[PDB]
């Protein structure tokens, strides 16, 4: 019994779509959905998507309000569509997937993920919803998240953090660490051994280890001394070189956060989406040092130290492939006389 | 002698409409009003209303720039239209009322509030403007604000704060506390005895009493001890319970402000408008505790303590009606064995 | 070989237009440019200009990413168009000039600034680009910036600061202080002796002299005592009078910054553009003191003290013309009994 | 080497996309594509589709300019996508199919119809294009059109008419009658015995038989006499009853054309699309007789006479299923005392 | 005293801008200008231009309502701007020129054509307006139209027809044949000897000579016999060959008009603008013969016969340049054994 007025009634009264009966008067003007509240129009939704306004409004209302995997993890695992839910991409203000299964009549390709249209697509299943572990078992392609063990299925322990309504958090009152499962062409796939990005912000960065606490507190030359990092180009890679017109290094989010406390800088997110490695056009406000494409990754400093120290430093240049967030991230390792010159998430 | 170019000349030269003669070249592109300043277009206004762009621009230029009652107070008092002014709703970026009286030819229903079209509408009158106290006396319906006494009219002392250009403040250089008067069907109405919401922000919250100072400084168990609040469920109602998947209580703005200093949280204002009780889809970033509809009221902690302590705690559940901002706010009081379990502004 | 898809490929892969070959799939919906990234549309640009979306996108991609003069300086020097570059106006989110020379086929009036269409326009030339000092010599009208000396040309030392990608900064890793040259009707013009505005922000204001350090630290009556400013109305002009309904003085940005640390205020930028003197509709949140048109200039306090102390204080009212950012700024000097009453950048 | 500017160059110089090299300056304003021609913008395309303006422009430029099957035939045969062409729907001013194969990077699901994504879709193959008869032979699902015979495959002779650039015509200088072949799950189908709609216009109707010539040239009572149609309700079904408030019958396009020659009428095409049976809200201007849903079919009068005369007239009401344009069209047959009362394409 | 409301008052009351005082309430919604007429909005103008809606509305209201030269003639003569008028391009629904002189504050480059900005532009002068013949005399670049003679200046007799409000006509109650004068760099030009296009419509074509009357009234083989046109390929060029998939010839509008009377056809005007030679994607509805780019010129049949008979027919292929509407039109002449094969306005 789906309608624009019922979706709007649910938003107004329940904070989101909750399947409740009722209608509120709605008006659509260009890309905005309004509702009449005591004679005046009140904005309920501004369409920032490439879908029609009323369609995007319904998908946003019907978004998953439980902690769900971050869009970067879902993309890295090849997810095409979700089963009977909408994963809302808060970084793009749009649905994470083009089509739906049993959500909205305009975007639905099927009502149930058992329909043959879904067979070639990697469907996302949520083990916390009844019957979805079985739907994954019957799916030709898919990604499954669970809170516990599935008999017979070998699990992948995912990241500690999940996205609850656009807030990336490591749950205390809710479970955010899931078991991951993937199927390609009817066959369960062994998910690789992987590092996870920490999903932290530059402005509200918090250290998640004693090495990270020591990086933000200690001076450059004494941190490198304490952690035996001499010859690993941390001065360039992690700390950043702001002495020339082109900003040198600065590829770890912790280094950007340390720099940010002393002096601010402009990070231009020219491709605004969730991804394991982010690209920014950075301009340091203090020195005027800048870089058009500065690739930044948020790894735990210990994980980055482990990656760089596990590399052979005897060649001039080579690609170093590291599994991060289930995807293979190519890095460019540049050495000279047995020491690192640079190490950066390779620009493609 | 009203024109788009004259309204724009006034905005450019006077900061708002000031009745000054002159014209500036204007260009309208979609919902934005631009003006040519030395060969380049400069944005003067972006239409966020459901009115035509040039009409919304004129009403915004013709907005009341004196401290006026907050839109929630005007709505609670049943105001439909203002007399010869525009009350700009800064929370909605739109006029507070659909039609005008003697303001804009496109939105005007009348030139003077004495026209019979205005008789059934509650017209807002400003006693600070010449002849408006008399216009209220002649109005069939209306709300009047004054700075002093009106002979014969029994006043209602309003809130200490008013809105000056979207800034809610308690005036020191201007008067913000008004006398309130209301008329329904030619008859002056006795405005009820009322509490007032404090209109504070979460991010720049300031305590307005020694009890409020003690709430933000003292620990939970010693504040409740000092103010004899044992058995009144302040731990749930005011402090908030962040231990379960559903966020418990957290219905007073002071409690949200105390929580905000320690850890941040997302408050989704899904119905963005001015109102006595606000509804937020809250997500606690620390714990992942969340609630789709968390009703929040900004009462002075002393006023809330007075309301909860003036209740009979012998029944399981009952509606407790409290007059706040001239409106009757229904609360849901839940008790057990003579103690409060919960008390919240009842969701309708 | 210019295309929308190639401009988008360059934005996606290089952070801006870099002349690289390649195409990415693009979709245009209303005023937004999107690109397909793994099956979902990602926003690359939102058109805030009065130009067509694809045209504004190309000019933004083709923007000058080197430290360039601030748009206010270029406007004050009468610049109409830039030679083979786009000066992006980050204060207006639009190109600083209507037409281009050798940049975009839609906005180009010429391919080279030597074309007779450019002769009557003041073309901006960048001495850091090969052949542009010669193009200035051949131009009938123009403004030239250089890093060093041009044989025979008498230079004007410009401001210490320039705009690098919208960040106004005094360069340490890049050069931001240029030599300025201007030509009117084939004849090189002597640029006047000038003060420069400091281009600081209210929220991140930093003192650039011991007088500025003393202004923000010392109390009003002891700063005026230390710097012998008795009788110069600094209490009104610089500190601001918040005792009446109309906010008195407050015309220097340092005074606004000092006030801002104690109590916040709303500054309404009703003409949002870069300019030597800015106009704000200010509302003091603490007192409710307000002014529709409060002209603010960011001069170094020492430069403002020098200007006010170099004035004859024997007449009631007179216009005081001061050269700031190469433009003549008219001030209104009001005196009484040999003392300053007020001194403000005269509202036109 | 696809670009918006190259698609526009092709439109401007070749009348459509012809793979020619070159670029013209383009500007996009809302849903319109313009090109600069001697300093002024000239409209090239107005987007009437739900696709982005630049995407719809490219698909329209890349439309099939050879006589192709009418969209109703393709829909009736279950065609989902075309192989390496765009079937433009001139009745909807939009592409006939959502996705493309080897046409536009934004809408392409595959480059070649041999990709596994196309296997479950009924792909349209044109035997006039080299290798497409062989692509149909290897495809799991698909519809093939040919001018001549295919080895082994028995054809289904299609309609005499095809659509050449939106003009439905029976070709004299081009071939418009095709052989149809269909494959479902790898098996060549035996297409059903079918009547074809004649695809004529009301305003330029031409008779295609001596019975049709006699219907237009003769009076009602003598045509029915000559063709022994007494008792078949042609007076109601074909001629129309304009004597009551509800317009009676009028379900054959020839009858509407006969009526149109005498007096005009408004046909409201409330679902504007190509389809075997059309629905119109008709209002007769002469009498004021009207019908909200008047289903109209354009059958050759001889074919309609054959259908109605091949029915059992002994029951009050029954569904009569007829294969028209390869689809099953349900009709409603209403009889009384062995005579037809009405016979109309069933409103479902 | 220019305003949007005054321009709208003039449109509503005078049918166009007539300088009358007064204002009507206006509302702008996207690209449409509305006015309130008795409580309901009535559409006054729909913007089909690339200019802002209110700017295009004012230029349309301020359009020249006297018979003016057709936009193709003005373009061919190199006119850039008009002096104190707006030449409205009814074929593009937009102003014929980008900028104005003394018309609209948004589009004006100057108030009087004597300003130095106008010196390098070819300004259009109308001798019917007081002092414009003298303004042409003093202007460096410009085109002058006059009804009668100018002292000293030898005229160029223009076409018999002019455009009166979008209606191309040969005036009987008004003068439509003008004397043309042109000046380049201060020197009066000798305008070339030229043929004129007749500017006729396909649907309402009228013969303007006994040869044209005979072309329409006679059969192909007897017209060619009467006018000794054997060997000049009129059967192909003028009559059209509809026997093959590609429509042969059909380059004269009289031939299209003759064909149109027998059977209809679709002419797709893919570059909709006024021009001496027009290009159409033609589809013949009777035969299905079609051509993507069919160049059509409307010459008087006698003028076309004179052009083709004044050509040397001894080479296989050559460009034949003919002055039509003051511009040089290249034709492609194809011969074989001394006879014409084809002759068409060269597709460049
Ligand atoms: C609808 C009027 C009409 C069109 S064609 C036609 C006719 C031609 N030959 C016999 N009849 N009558
Ligand atoms: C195209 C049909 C037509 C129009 S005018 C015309 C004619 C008039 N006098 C001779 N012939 N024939």
């Amino acid at each position: 019994a789906m309608s624009l007025e019922n979706v709007a009634f649910n938003v107004v009264n329940k904070g989101h779509f909750d399947g409740q009966q009722g209608e509120v008067p709605v008006s659509i003007i260009n890309n905005t959905v309004y509702t009449k509240v005591d004679g005046v129009d009140v904005e309920l939704f501004e369409n920032k998507t490439t879908l029609p306004v009323n369609v995007a409004f319904e998908l946003w209302a019907k978004r998953n309000i439980k902690p769900v995997p971050e869009v970067k993890i879902l993309n890295n695992l090849g997810v095409d569509i979700a089963a009977n839910t909408v994963i809302w991409d808060y970084k793009r203000d749009a649905p994470a997937h083009i089509s739906t299964i049993g959500v909205c009549s305009m975007t639905d390709i099927a009502k149930k993920p058992t329909e043959t249209i879904c067979a070639p697509l990697t469907v996302f299943f949520d083990g916390r919803v009844d019957g979805q572990v079985d739907l994954f078992r019957n799916a030709r392609n898919g990604v499954l998240i669970t809170e516990g063990s599935v008999k017979g299925l070998q699990p992948s322990v995912g990241p500690k953090q999940a996205s609850l309504n656009g807030v990336t958090l490591i749950g205390e009152a809710v479970k955010t660490q899931f078991n991951y499962y993937k199927k390609v062409d009817g066959v369960v796939q062994q998910l690789p051994e992987t590092y996870f990005t920490q999903s932290r912000n530059l402005q509200e960065f918090k250290p998640r280890s004693q090495m990270e606490i020591d990086f933000l507190e200690l001076a450059m030359d004494e941190f490198i001394e304490r952690y035996k990092l001499e010859g690993y180009a941390f001065e360039h890679i992690v700390y950043g070189d702001f002495s020339h017109s082109q900003l040198g290094g600065l590829h770890l989010l912790i280094g950007l956060a340390k720099r940010f406390k002393e002096s601010p800088f402009e990070l231009e997110d020219f491709i605004p989406m969730d991804s394991t490695v982010k690209n920014y056009f950075i301009t340091d406000a203090q020195t005027g040092s800048s870089k058009c494409v500065c690739s930044v990754i948020d790894l735990l400093l210990d994980d980055f130290v482990e990656i760089i120290k596990s590399q052979d430093l005897s060649v001039v240049s080579k690609v170093v492939k590291v599994t991060i967030d289930y995807t293979e991230i190519s890095f460019m390792l540049w050495c000279k006389d047995g020491h690192v010159e640079t190490f950066y998430p390779k620009l493609q």
